[PDB]
């Protein structure tokens, strides 16, 4: 199974809490936890785009980098992972996407992917005036097959001449084009978003569901590949988890218990053994290094599931525990060196 690192590219990570660590998200913390996971052979680096936060005491994802600039920053000082962005398809032309996405296959050396989102939280779109109106809620994902058809044209033969009811483009031309195929993602849960993945994307990340149930997503990986039945298409499940790990069982549920405790509950507010809204009702995996490693082998072993997409309480020293601890004794990972 294939693991990647969801990167804090908003303060204080996944956890709306005052217990949890409070930390901004700046380059030289991305680029200590991206080199700590390519060092401990991680496959990939994401980053989100959030483009309003939640307030309360821990200003809770008032804070956010832009997605694209932090990953050509990231690719710049790295060499083997896997790096991605998240493209908010509200706010940035296809050809221009088509271009940074070009650019930082340059500066990777061919490591670069695109995450496609259609943004479903109407303020951080209406805030800047370019919602474009309760219509986008039903027709989004007609939006970004436009999108898409835009994106595949200018990478595949650097020009489009794609007409829509979205896009006009008149013999648009983005060269260089990437030196390798160039990935996309999608995070697609419905019904459209699935059969948009299934058409479009390499891979589908989902959420990871319950506290210590690992495999409780099944079902949506198996929404996933009938969705990819329908395409012919390889397009497996990438799936989110929050790991709480510690020596022992108790110690990691103390830490959880902690995080729960301090819930920062006016951020929580306007965001609106059982899923916390701490970590916004995330996957969690709350155990000692070897009790995670079991769980992560048990959601390798779902039918779809081809990796994970890890958040940590704490990036730095989770990263470090990951790779000495959980990694080594992961069936699923007996193929690193
Ligand atoms: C791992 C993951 C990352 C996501 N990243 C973003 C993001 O950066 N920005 C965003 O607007 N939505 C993001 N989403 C939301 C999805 O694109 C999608 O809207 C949501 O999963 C609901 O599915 P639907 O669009 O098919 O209803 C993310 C979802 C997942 C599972």
């Amino acid at each position: 199974m294939k693991i990647g690192v969801f990167v804090p590219i908003g303060n204080n990570g996944w956890l709306i809490s005052t217990h949890a660590p409070q930390y901004m998200p700046t380059f030289e913390l991305n680029k200590a936890i991206v080199q700590k996971a390519e060092h401990y052979h991680f496959d990939f680096a994401l980053s989100m785009i959030k483009l309003r936060g939640f307030g309360g005491k821990t200003e809770f994802w008032d804070h956010n980098l832009e997605s694209f600039t932090l990953m050509a920053g990231l690719a710049a000082v790295t060499s083997r992972i896997q790096i991605y962005a998240t493209a908010a398809t509200l706010t940035l032309p296809p050809a221009i996407v088509a271009r940074m996405a070009a650019t930082i296959d340059s500066i990777s050396g061919g490591r670069f992917g695109v995450n496609l989102v259609t943004g479903w939280q109407k303020p951080e779109y209406e805030q800047m005036g370019i919602w474009p109106g309760d219509d986008y809620f039903s027709r989004r994902y007609d939006y970004l097959t436009e999108y898409v058809q835009v994106l595949r044209d200018l990478w595949g033969t650097g020009k489009s001449d794609f007409k829509g009811d979205f896009f006009t483009m008149n013999d648009c031309r983005v060269s260089p084009q990437p030196s390798v195929p160039m990935k996309v993602i999608c995070a697609g849960q419905s019904d459209a978003g699935m059969a948009f993945s299934a058409r479009y994307a390499d891979f589908n990340f989902c959420f990871g569901k319950g506290v210590n149930t690992p495999t409780a997503f099944a079902p949506t990986a198996a929404r996933m590949k009938q969705a990819a039945e329908q395409t012919g298409r390889d397009v497996g499940s990438y799936v989110l988890f929050m790991v709480i790990a510690d020596e022992t069982d108790d110690a990691a549920r103390a830490k959880w218990e902690h995080y729960k405790a301090g819930a920062d509950e006016e951020a929580l507010s306007w965001l609106t053994d059982p899923t916390s809204a701490v970590n916004i009702n995330m996957g969690t995996l709350v155990g000692s290094y070897a009790s995670v490693a079991r769980m992560l082998d048990e959601v390798a072993s779902v039918p779809g599931a081809e990796g994970v997409l890890l958040t940590f309480d704490d990036f730095l020293s989770g990263i470090e525990t990951f790779g000495e601890r959980i990694q080594p004794l992961m069936q699923c990972r007996a193929h690193l060196p």
